[PDB]
C-alpha cells in the first residue's frame, strides 16, 4: 500500500492554532464535541476533549490511523495540553453539520424512507466496518448517535465516529470482538427497515438484547404492515445477530445481495420515517437500550496491580 505518516502530537498550546473559545473550551469536559476554527485559514472543524492517558491516546491512535477510509470522520490534529491542572488529549476532528442519520429520516415531510435507500446506507456503513476491520480494528460502538451526515444538502456523506471503545481485534477476541460491529449492523438494518428495533419477544422471559448475546431469549414485525421486508431481508438482519461461532464475517455482508447489487434491490416505501416521528421519545428509548446492549456486551481486558506497602520488622524502629 502506502506509507503514511504516523500520528504525531503537538505539544503547543492548542490556542495559538485554532480559536477555543477558553470559555466553550469549558462544556467540553464531559466530552461533548465543541466547535473550534483554525486561525490563519479560519476553516470549520469539531473539538472532542479526553482525560490524556494510555486507553484514551490507545483509541484516538486506532481513530487516527483509521482516518483514511472516506467513511471514517477526519481527525485533523491531535494535542497534549495542560488544561486547568490536568492533561489533556485535544482531538480536532473536520465537522458533520450534515445531521445525525436517523436525526434525518426521522425528519421527512413525507419523502418516505424507501427499502433501495436503506439498503444504499447499510453498503455505507457496512463499509466502515469493512474498512476497520481489515486492518485490524473492532469500533464496538456502531450506533445511530455515532453516524452523523457531513453537509445537510444533497450528497451528504455517512461516516462513524467516536472511537472510545475502539479496539485492535489482533491475538475469542478476533470474532467475539469483530461480532459486536455485526450485531450492531444486523439492529441499525433493522430499525431502518421496520423502524423498530429487534428488541421484542413474544416467547418466554423477555431477556434483554445485550444479555441475549450472552444466551437465553429475536422477533419480526407483522408478515404485512411493514415487514415488506423480503424473506432475503429476513435471513441477513437475522445471521447478522446470531453471536455463537457460526457469526457473519462482513466480507459476507458486503458479498450479499441486498447489500452489493443495492441501489438496485426496490424502492419499497417504509414506514421508518413515521414510527420515528410519531414517538420522539420511545426513539429516545431505543437509543439508551442499543447504548445499554452494547456496554453489556463488550468485553475488556485489564492488567492485575497488588498494592504494596513496607514490611513492619520492628515496630519499635526510627521508622
Ligand atoms: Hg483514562
Ligand atoms: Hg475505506
Ligand atoms: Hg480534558
Ligand atoms: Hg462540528
Ligand atoms: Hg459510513
Ligand atoms: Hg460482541
Amino acid at each position: 500500500f502506502h506509507v503514511k505518516s504516523g500520528l504525531q502530537i503537538k505539544k503547543n498550546a492548542i490556542i495559538d492554532d485554532y480559536k477555543v473559545t477558553s470559555q466553550v473550551l469549558g462544556l467540553g469536559i464531559n466530552g461533548k464535541v465543541l466547535q473550534i476554527f483554525n486561525k490563519r485559514t479560519q476553516e470549520k472543524f469539531a473539538l472532542k476533549m479526553l482525560q490524556d492517558c494510555p486507553k484514551a491516546r490507545r483509541e484516538v491512535e486506532l481513530h487516527w490511523r483509521a482516518s483514511q477510509c472516506p467513511h471514517i470522520v477526519r481527525i485533523v490534529d491531535v494535542y497534549e495540553n495542560l488544561y486547568a491542572g490536568r492533561k489533556c488529549l485535544l482531538i480536532v476532528m473536520e465537522c458533520l453539520d450534515g445531521g445525525e442519520l436517523f436525526s434525518r429520516i426521522q425528519d421527512r415531510g413525507d419523502q418516505a424512507f424507501t427499502e433501495r435507500e436503506a439498503s444504499e446506507i447499510m453498503k455505507s456503513i457496512g463499509e466502515a466496518i469493512q474498512y476497520l476491520h481489515s486492518i485490524n480494528i473492532a469500533h464496538r460502538d456502531v450506533k445511530p448517535e455515532n453516524l452523523l451526515y457531513t453537509s445537510k444538502r444533497p450528497n451528504a456523506i455517512l461516516k462513524l465516529t467516536d472511537f472510545g471503545f475502539a479496539k485492535e481485534t489482533t491475538s475469542g477476541p478476533e470474532k467475539y470482538d469483530k461480532s459486536c460491529d455485526m450485531w450492531s449492523l444486523g439492529v441499525i438494518m433493522y430499525i431502518l427497515l421496520c423502524g423498530y428495533p429487534p428488541f421484542y419477544s413474544n416467547h418466554g422471559l423477555a431477556i434483554s438484547p445485550g444479555m441475549k448475546t450472552r444466551i437465553r431469549m429475536y422477533e419480526f414485525p407483522n408478515p404485512e404492515w411493514s415487514e415488506v421486508s423480503e424473506e432475503v431481508k429476513m435471513l441477513i438482519r437475522n445471521l447478522l445477530k446470531t453471536e455463537p461461532t457460526q457469526r457473519m464475517t462482513i466480507t459476507e455482508f458486503m458479498n450479499h445481495p441486498w447489500i452489493m447489487q443495492s441501489t438496485k434491490v426496490p424502492q419499497t416505501p417504509l414506514h421508518t420515517s413515521r414510527v420515528l416521528k410519531e414517538d420522539k421519545e420511545r426513539w429516545e428509548d431505543v437509543k439508551e437500550e442499543m447504548t445499554s446492549a452494547l456496554a453489556t456486551m463488550r468485553v475488556d481486558y485489564e492488567q492485575i496491580k497488588i498494592k504494596k506497602i513496607e514490611d513492619a520488622s520492628n515496630p519499635l524502629l526510627l521508622k
